[PDB]
């Protein structure tokens, strides 16, 4: 794509829209937001991770308003898009340690939950594509279900980089979040994002304001350019682990919000 | 509303406290502090009762009576009553439970402290841990509110119209809305985390967006929000409660011509 | 006050001073800079913190120069506090594992001491005036001992604001840290900057450099003004908790060193 | 190197590289990305580290397109496969191993991120925390360092050469060189401490230095290295190994004339 | 000590500081203490030479009258690589199990290093003032009460290396008007060490009036610590481990009265 000028009254627009979790759990039933209970393995060899019990990334392509096109133009107008503001919602609810929680001091019955505690992994994309994905696992050997997208067989170079492993993230809650990530040998007209903090008894530490404005433009002063006027976003929100009485654990995760400001841009 | 010049006499100030509403009743011994924490044993039998969680503190602030109307520029905010955290004698488990000896551990866990400044209400997004949680007919909830309740259901809205009533735990600030509210907010988790609070009459937060344009106050109200969980106190026989401080807000505000 | 123009050429002074702590322990005896062992309540009603055994503000009035008024004008000059160095003072003691301390492997007799741990409470004040006070605790059916400066018998609404329960600081080593905070209602004429991080066994945290100046200036460009030619300097530096073989637990606390630059100011 | 003035398309290139790391157990094999089990000696004086048991540097050359040099002028640089760590399922000690529940406990302990760009190999200072280990014949390291090599010895040098063979624990950038290199680190310790790791596409580090000047590629080869230990995987049976990532590397340089 | 303009007029020192951490150097334990002992009470409290860090320190020769001018340094903790060995006779994770890695060091980080043109002043100030140091270590004999927090009596300037007590001695805040000093403390005895290292960054050393520190003798001062924590033995034995410091400073020609 020949990036021409910016337009500047009529020439922005701004859309907001939410993704909800893939944690594993169905959507509509009562563990909607949760994974289910995590079974380990007793070696790699033999390791196969249930559906449901991992969580996956989120994805939705928002169609965008009418460009007005100039019919005699040898140009096309397309959306650009230039700053963002995104929110991880419902943080409000992780002051909830009185539902079915392993307690402070289960030998005495006694104390608050323990709430949910654990690793947090938080990424969001924001493209004028889909999210460009490279493959990576912790054991190649892992055999994920049918209902997931993974690369079969991997090999034991897909626990580290391969540049053979790669993807595309063209579907909603079936690339599992421990197989994809980012590949940033590509996404040049993606911005992502991404924090981790490991562990599985880590105290989760989240931020909430409608204060916070991110730039989209790249060092030439250029935002994702939304190919077939579509804005293409992305994420992963685990917060953490919730443990019943019994000590079972299960991903918990949360929505998140994305405000995305784009403007007319020339191209061709 | 269409904005106008600022008008430039034109400049006021209020200041205001929130107290906490942890649960416990105002003017009795348990003043700040929720009822003892109780767990059920699975999502479906899971009630938590009146005074053992906290709700929103919240207040309207009357201000001075094309019009004008007051804009809010800046705040400071503070936390009030940092100081009282340095108590490790009042009726707390010990650090060494077993020699009956040490310190008591003091309030430990879970920080959430939230604050908005706005022209209106403050605009809420309902979500909750469990769906299938049966809050008390004292607490404002939606009622049967469904497994989508779970994660963002954009049918589950709210506005907090009501100081101590608003369970913390199934709300938050709706980012869809608030065009005329600066929300800001921050959990650190956990029942054992140390608490970390500041506390200074240094820092003035800005509250105009892009376009130079503060929360106008519709109606010469003045909304102020905040919620401010400490963490647990916990007791020898390992009870634990919710520990919340009061909030100090200041805000400036200029008169600014609309319509 | 009326505030006028500012004084730039005699015209300027430096102060040095410091703050001992007041962590409970009489001074020049053997526990000097620590409480005595902390005795915990049974419950709120019977709670009656000893005399030792918990952390007082530290406090002192610093006389200044001469300002040579002019005697025929109707205007006069006062001190105006414009910026500050501080420092918490012998961070280097804090490497010491060696002086009777519980040792990190007790049930074998070896190790390190523990050192100290636990909560870091640390504030400092640079007023023209008295640092103004709000009263608060944690638990108002506490009896305070006759030594100490509080209000008696201050009711439920004491343990979070209550309009009513003012102070000011007005005597070092008496008013309980635990017991008294800056009042953000006043201190016009005050900075007040204050840091609490709990825990028992929290890893202390403090930085030392002769390299950082805080501006004391506020939004209108004015410090804070000597009233009777005194700056007043206020401080609590708790750094956490000494524990003994037998596990009894003390306050340590460091004195603060205060440099502040005064210029002169024309007021009505 | 006298250096005169840059040359201003055709006078910038961009390069794009992969770093796999060597935590020590063999490529295309199932532990690729892993250390062997760590074994822990008696004392200093009978101290062994097996091949494969520690990780090493990962290095390689870069072949690039009054004479002309390539200058490097900016880097992006990113720890891939930070999504993995997600993975609590496989083969990993469990929270509650007592009662065979909860997730696995996943990866846990030091963090060591460090990454060098360079005109020239990155010159090493050699520093060991025992300097009576016998390092087995695989890992290049100097032999019989002496006491001196547990603290500064400037007599104790090397340069990177070799990916796989450059033990950690022996080698670390020398600031006494590295004129033609930058290089940056960060070391987090423990053994249960949580990995904390961020990535993205949009951060850029300017490699100039006080001149305006950045390092220049002799022999028109750029010189990448890093070691990225993320944590420790712990088996069931309480056996651990060191866990690598791949890093990824961009780099921006232009043609700088020079005497 | 008036200052006049900075006035062939450029230069740069590199120097290295080996920690003092009490272990005899170029024998086995170089880096690290001996093992600690702990006392039962205050008034019987005599830690042991080698059991305890010492400040390092060094004079470098530099090359109205002409001064040479710190006006900018870089310094690293250098060694942080060697932190990644979890082999070298180290109490393990699983220790019961007779399993994992070794545990590494862990424990209390203090880091400070001061740039100045003469000796650091030091205030003195003891956690016990009743402790007894040894006959090798550099005090303020029988110092008394006051000495466990602040008293202006009790000064010192740092004029020897490994020998200052670390326990004993911080900068004087009071004093150092031609020194530049930076100190971080992070407690405990299983606090995970953080430590980083660039040739990326460079520290001013000009203070508000534009003066770095001026070489009094034409001699540049150097000072440090760096405990980076405890190593833990199998049968729990705990040392302090110390980490060597590089300096780079440029010193540039001032005029002065
Ligand atoms: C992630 C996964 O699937 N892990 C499962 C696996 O663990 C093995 C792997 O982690 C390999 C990776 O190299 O490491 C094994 O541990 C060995 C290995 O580290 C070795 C050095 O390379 O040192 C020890 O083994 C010693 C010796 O070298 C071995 O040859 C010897 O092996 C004997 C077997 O133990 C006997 O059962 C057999 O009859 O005879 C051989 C002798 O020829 O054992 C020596 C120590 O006694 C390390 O232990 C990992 N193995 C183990 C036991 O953890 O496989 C195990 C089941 O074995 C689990 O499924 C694990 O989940
Ligand atoms: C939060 C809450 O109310 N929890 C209570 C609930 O726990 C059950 C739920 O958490 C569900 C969520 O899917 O999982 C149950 O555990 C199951 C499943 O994870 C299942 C896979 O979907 O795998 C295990 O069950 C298998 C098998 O599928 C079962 O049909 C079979 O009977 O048992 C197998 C295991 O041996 C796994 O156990 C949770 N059940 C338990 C137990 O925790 O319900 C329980 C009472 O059953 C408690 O009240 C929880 O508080
Ligand atoms: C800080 C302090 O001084 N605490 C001492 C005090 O503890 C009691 C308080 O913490 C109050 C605060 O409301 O709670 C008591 O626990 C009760 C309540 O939480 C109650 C519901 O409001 O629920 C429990 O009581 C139920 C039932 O509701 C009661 O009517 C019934 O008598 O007992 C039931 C037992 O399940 C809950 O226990 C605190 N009481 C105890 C006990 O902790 O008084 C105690 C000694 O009694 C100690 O002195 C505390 O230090
Ligand atoms: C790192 C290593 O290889 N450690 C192995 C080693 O441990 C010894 C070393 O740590 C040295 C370093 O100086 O200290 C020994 O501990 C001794 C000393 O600290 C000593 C004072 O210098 O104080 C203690 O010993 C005293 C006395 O001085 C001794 O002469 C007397 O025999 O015993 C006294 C106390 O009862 C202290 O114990 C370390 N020794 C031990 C033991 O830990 O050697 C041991 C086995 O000898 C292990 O192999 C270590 O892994
Ligand atoms: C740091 C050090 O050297 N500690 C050793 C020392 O411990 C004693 C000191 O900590 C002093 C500091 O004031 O306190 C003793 O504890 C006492 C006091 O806190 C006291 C009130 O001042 O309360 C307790 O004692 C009361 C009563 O006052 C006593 O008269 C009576 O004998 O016992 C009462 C309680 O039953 C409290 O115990 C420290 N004493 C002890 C013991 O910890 O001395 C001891 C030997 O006694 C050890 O050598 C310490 O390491
Ligand atoms: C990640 C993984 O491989 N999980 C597997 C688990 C665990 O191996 C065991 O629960 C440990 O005993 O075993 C199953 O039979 C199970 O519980 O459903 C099948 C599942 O494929
Ligand atoms: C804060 C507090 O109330 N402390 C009280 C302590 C503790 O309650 C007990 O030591 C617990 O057993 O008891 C006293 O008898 C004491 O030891 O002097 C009275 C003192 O006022
Ligand atoms: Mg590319
Ligand atoms: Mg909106
Ligand atoms: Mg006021
Ligand atoms: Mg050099
Ligand atoms: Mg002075």
């Amino acid at each position: 794509i020949e990036v021409l000028a910016v337009r500047t009254p009529d020439s922005i627009t701004e859309i907001e829209a939410y993704l909800n979790p893939r944690m594993g759990q169905p959507q509509n039933e009562d563990f909607y937001g949760f994974s289910d209970n995590v079974t380990v393995s007793d070696d790699f060899g033999s390791d196969a991770p249930p559906w449901k019990q991992f969580p996956c990334y989120s994805t939705a392509r928002i169609s965008l308003p009418m460009l007005n096109q100039d019919m005699t133009s040898d140009t096309i107008l397309m959306w650009e898009a230039i700053s963002c503001r995104t929110e991880v919602m419902g943080v409000n609810m992780l002051t909830n340690v009185h539902s079915a929680q392993k307690r402070v001091y289960e030998n005495d019955r006694e104390g608050t939950g323990i709430g949910v505690e654990g690793m947090g992994y938080h990424m969001f994309a924001i493209g004028g594509e889909p999210l460009e994905l490279q493959f990576m696992v912790f054991n190649h050997r892992a055999t994920y279900p049918a209902e997931a997208t993974v690369i079969k067989n991997p090999g034991a170079s897909s626990q580290v980089f391969d540049p053979n492993l790669k993807g595309t993230l063209t579907a909603d809650g079936v690339f599992p979040v421990e197989a994809w990530g980012p590949d940033p040998f590509k996404n040049e007209n993606t911005r992502y994002f991404g924090q981790y903090t490991g562990g599985t008894q880590t105290p989760p530490v989240l931020t909430f304001t409608n204060t916070q404005t991110t730039i989209l433009l790249d060092e030439n002063g250029v935002g994702p350019l939304c190919k077939g006027d579509g804005l293409f976003l992305s994420c992963a929100d685990i917060v953490g682990f919730f443990t019943q009485h019994n000590k079972k654990m299960s991903f918990r995760g949360l929505p998140r919000y994305f405000r995305v400001t784009l403007r007319k841009r020339v191209v061709k």
